[PDB]
C-alpha cells in the first residue's frame, strides 16, 4: 500500500505500475476567469500532493472548527496511500478559454469518425480530466470526490467511470490481468522500465512543436461496450481466432508460452492482435492503460460490462488513429462497441512542491 | 482469509465477516417450469460450490472442445477465492409461480410506502437475488456473470449494483469502515461471534411458522443516494449532529471510545443513532451489511454517490420495518434518498455436496 511519489518530470499515472482500480472523470469549467482558473490548479495541486500521501486534504477531516465544514470529506481515512496517482489532462475544448487558443498542440488532434461509433456525447468529451488510479477502489473515489469539491463554482463533473479491474499492464516481470473476455491484456504494451521506448513513443519532445508540452503526453479515452452475450455463445477456437492469442496462456498462436514474440502470419488476417501490433502500423505503439465495467443493466435482462480503454502516446495523430483505423476489418468488432470517447493533452510533470498541474501552459 | 466454507446449516455472507467488495444481481424468472428452475437451482449451487472455492465452474475456462463454448467465461483464472461468498434470496414474486403461493414467509413481509421514496420500479424488486461478496471486485463480478449465463433462459438479470467498498461489520475486533458521508458504520451491528443475538433476530426458527426458512433469514435491500454536494457544504458540527456521534472517532456523544454504548438522551432527539437504536425500537435490531457506491453523475455536474443498504433479520415485520418507519423524522433525510427497494427470503445453508440451493422450499 505504498506511495507514488508524486513529483517529476513527467506525470505519475503513465509509466506507472498499473494499479488495480480506476476513478476517471471528466470535468467542464464553468468559469472564464483565468486568474481563477489558476487558483484551481494550484489548490488541486496542493490537495493532490496530500491524497498522494494518503493524508487528508488540507486542515484534515476533523479537528477543525465545528462552524467550519471540514477541508476534507473524510471517506479515506484509516486506508493506505494504496500507490494512488493523479493525472491531469486537458481537453480540447479548453484552449477556447482563458485566451489559449493559439496553444492547443497540434498532437492533441481530434479523433475521425470511426465505422461503428455509437459516441453518448453526454459520456464524450470534456474541457479536463483527473485519472485515478489506486489500489483500493475508495482512495479512488475520495480523490475524485474532494477535487470536485474544491472545484465547486468553478468546474463541474461532465461523465465519469469506474473502473472495477485493470486490463492493462507497465509490468511485463508481474501477472498479466484478464478483461471481461476472459483473455490477458497489456501483454505486449510498453514497461515503466523502457525509457528509449517511453521517449520515443509516449513524451512529447520540446522539437515536436509545442514547448509548454514537454515531457507531458497525449491521452485517449474509448468507452467500449462489450456483447458479452454473443461472445459467451461463441466456441473457445473462435474466441482465440478473434484474437490470435489461445484463451489459457496467451501466447501467440501456434507458440508455447504467453510472451514468446508473435508470428503474425499464422494468426487470421482479422485477427485483433495481427491488425493492432506496430510490425502492421508503421511502427506506430501505444501505451495502453485501461480498466474493466460494469455499469448496471441494460434494461433488457443483461449485465452491461465493457472495457474503458486509455491509450497514451507522443502524439494523437501517430499513435491510437492509425492502429484504430487499421482494426476497421477487427474480427473483434462484432463482439464490441464504442460508446464514449474523450481526448485530453496531459501536461508535464510537477516539478517541485513550488510548482502546479498546467504551470507550463499557464 | 483465503475462503470461506460455502456448506453449512446457514448460508454464508450473513454472520461472516464482511468483505471488502459487492455485485448484487436482481434475476426475474422466465420459466414456468418447476423441474426446469430446480435444474437451474443445482447447476448454479454446483457452480458456487467451484466459485467459492476460486475454480473455474463446470469443465473449466479452456482446454475443452474447441468448437464448444467453454465452460467458465475465464476473467477470474488466476484469482483467489477471495473470500467470496454466493447468497441466494428469494423474492416475493417467486412464490406466485412454480405452485408455491401458499409456502411464502409471513415474515417475507412487503415493504410499505415510507415518506420520502422515490422508488425506480426497475431497479427494486426481483424474483431473486445473488449476493456476491469478495475482497476482489472482479471475483464478484465474475460469479455474478457466469451465474447469469448459466441460467441464460431461464432467468435473466433484473437489476444489479456494484459495491465498491464497505459500509458494515460482522467483526468488531478489526476496524469499522467508512461511508461516503466520512463517518465509521457498522460500529453498533450484530457480529458473527454473537451466537445468541443471532438466533434472536436473524435466522428463522421452525417455530415461527415457516419450517422450510429454518436456517435461513430475510433481507431488505434499499438503494440510497446521497445528497453529497448539500452534504459537504454542511459544517462538522451539523454534520456530527446528524448522526449523533463525532466523525474522527465515531465515539456517541459525551464519550472517548467509538464503542463506548450511547447516552441516547444526549443526542439531538432526530439523531439517526438515537431513532435507529434498538431502544427507540422496541428491542427491533438488525445485521446491517451494506456497501457504498458511485454510479457515475447525476444529471448536473455531481457525482452520484450512495449506499447499498442491506439488512438481515429473522422477520421483516420487527426488523426493517419499526425501525426504518421512526427514521421519518431522521435529521439525515436532509441528505439522502431512498431511491430502490427489494426484499427477499434467503433460505438455510447448503448442508453438503449433495445438497442444493432452496431445497428445503422445492423438495
Ligand atoms: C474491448 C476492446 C478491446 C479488447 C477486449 C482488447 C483486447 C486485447 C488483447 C487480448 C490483446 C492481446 C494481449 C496484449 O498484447 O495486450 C490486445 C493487444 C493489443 N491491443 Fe487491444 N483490445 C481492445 C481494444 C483495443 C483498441 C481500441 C486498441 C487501439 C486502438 C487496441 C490496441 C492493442 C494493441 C496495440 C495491442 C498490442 C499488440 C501487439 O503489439 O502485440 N486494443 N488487446
Ligand atoms: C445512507 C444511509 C445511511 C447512512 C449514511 C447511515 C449511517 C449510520 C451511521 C454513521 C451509524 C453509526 C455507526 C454504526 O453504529 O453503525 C449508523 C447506525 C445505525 N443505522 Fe444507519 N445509516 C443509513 C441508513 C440506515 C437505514 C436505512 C437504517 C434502517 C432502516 C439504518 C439503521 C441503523 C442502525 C440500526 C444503526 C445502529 C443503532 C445502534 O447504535 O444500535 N441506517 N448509521
Ligand atoms: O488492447
Ligand atoms: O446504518
Amino acid at each position: 500500500g505504498s506511495a507514488v511519489p508524486f513529483h517529476g518530470a513527467h506525470q505519475a499515472g503513465i509509466a506507472t505500475p498499473v494499479q488495480d482500480r480506476l476513478h476517471f472523470a471528466a470535468f467542464d469549467v464553468t468559469t472564464e476567469d483565468r486568474a481563477a482558473f489558476v487558483a484551481l490548479l494550484k489548490e488541486w495541486t496542493a490537495a493532490a500532493r496530500r491524497l498522494t500521501a494518503g493524508h487528508a486534504v488540507g486542515e484534515g477531516a476533523y479537528g477543525g472548527l465545528p462552524e467550519a465544514p471540514p477541508d476534507d470529506t473524510g471517506e479515506a481515512l484509516g486506508l493506505k496511500p494504496s500507490r494512488l496517482t493523479l493525472t491531469i489532462g486537458f481537453g480540447p475544448s479548453l484552449f477556447t478559454r482563458f485566451g489559449l487558443a493559439d496553444l492547443r498542440p497540434e498532437a492533441l488532434a481530434d479523433l475521425p469518425k470511426f465505422p461503428g461509433d455509437n459516441l453518448d456525447r453526454a459520456r464524450s468529451g470534456g474541457d479536463l480530466c483527473v485519472q485515478a488510479c489506486a489500489d483500493d477502489p475508495q482512495v479512488a473515489v475520495h480523490a475524485i470526490r474532494n477535487l470536485a469539491r474544491i472545484g465547486f463554482g468553478k468546474v463541474v463533473v461532465r461523465w465519469s467511470q469506474l473502473g472495477f479491474g485493470k486490463t492493462s499492464s507497465t509490468t511485463p516481470d508481474k501477472q498479466t490481468p484478464r478483461n471481461l473476455l476472459g483473455f490477458k491484456d497489456g501483454t505486449r504494451n510498453i514497461a515503466g522500465t523502457e525509457k528509449d521506448r517511453l521517449d520515443r513513443f509516449v513524451w512529447a519532445a520540446e522539437k515536436d512543436g509545442t514547448p509548454w508540452m514537454t515531457g507531458g503526453s497525449y491521452l485517449v479515452a474509448r468507452r467500449i461496450r462489450m456483447h458479452i452475450e454473443t461472445w459467451d455463445r461463441a466456441s473457445l477456437q473462435e474466441q482465440e481466432d478473434v484474437f490470435g492469442r489461445d484463451k489459457g496462456e496467451g501466447a501467440p498462436v501456434g507458440k508455447a508460452k504467453e510472451r514468446d514474440e508473435p508470428f503474425l502470419k499464422a494468426m487470421k488476417p482479422d485477427a485483433h492482435v495481427r491488425l493492432a501490433h506496430p510490425d502492421s502500423n508503421g511502427g506506430a505503439t501505444l501505451l495502453r492503460r485501461g480498466y474493466s465495467f460494469t455499469d448496471g443493466t441494460d434494461g433488457l435482462g443483461r449485465l452491461d460490462a465493457g472495457l474503458f480503454f486509455l491509450a497514451y502516446q507522443r502524439d494523437i495523430r501517430t499513435g491510437f488513429v492509425p492502429v484504430q483505423r487499421n482494426l476497421a476489418t477487427d474480427a473483434l468488432n462484432e463482439f464490441i462497441q464504442h460508446v464514449g470517447s474523450a481526448v485530453f493533452a496531459v501536461p508535464p510533470g510537477v516539478r517541485d512542491a513550488d510548482d502546479w498541474w498546467g504551470s507550463t501552459l499557464f
